[PDB]
């Protein structure tokens, strides 16, 4: 129903392979039970080939209501929680958040 | 369960809404369940098209998700020799730069 692609670019390689290295602290179990529970389906988290150094995220929600759910969760994760845990890491980022039009999942 | 190698997470912006609607307007001339049929054999998990809510922006994104790089590639031959000159002049009347992101996928979480 509803999907965000969204593009994390750092300013270094390093800085991105440290970040990929810590994905277990940063999107943890925890996080993932709550997200779970509110809505969220899937996430994939893929590197991009390239000059830059960016990381490509995809979520995917069951709804909107579903989406808002976790992106509250989400906005207080890292904009509150994590705040002082992820300053060791200076990126930007790019969020496509929008309503699915058509899908296709092979059997 | 199928699990997700490689990906590609791009991006299309149009000039004008109208353009975009109509560009949305004629995808299943192209993503028939025919070509999805063929291209879910060669690799393709998942094809998801949407509609990206930016007011400054008119917006398109499409995820595409591999088993495989190589997935990628056969799929790439297959759509190939899908579409001719025909799909290539329709394209001609629509403005847009694709904005590719592909890579190999480091995460996957999928619910339950």
């Amino acid at each position: 129903a509803f999907l965000n692609s969204l593009f994390m670019d750092f300013t270094s390689e390093n800085e991105l392979e440290l970040f990929l290295k810590s994905l277990d602290e940063v999107w943890s179990e925890d996080l993932y039970s709550r997200l779970s529970a509110a809505g969220l389906i899937r996430h994939v988290i893929s590197k991009v080939w390239n000059e830059q150094h960016r990381i490509s995220m995809v979520f995917e929600y069951d709804s909107k209501e579903g989406y808002q759910k976790c992106q509250e969760i989400i906005d207080k994760e890292f904009g509150i929680t994590l705040k002082e845990k992820l300053k060791k890491f200076v990126f930007k980022i790019h969020n496509n958040r929008g309503v699915v039009v058509s899908e296709f999942i092979r059997s």
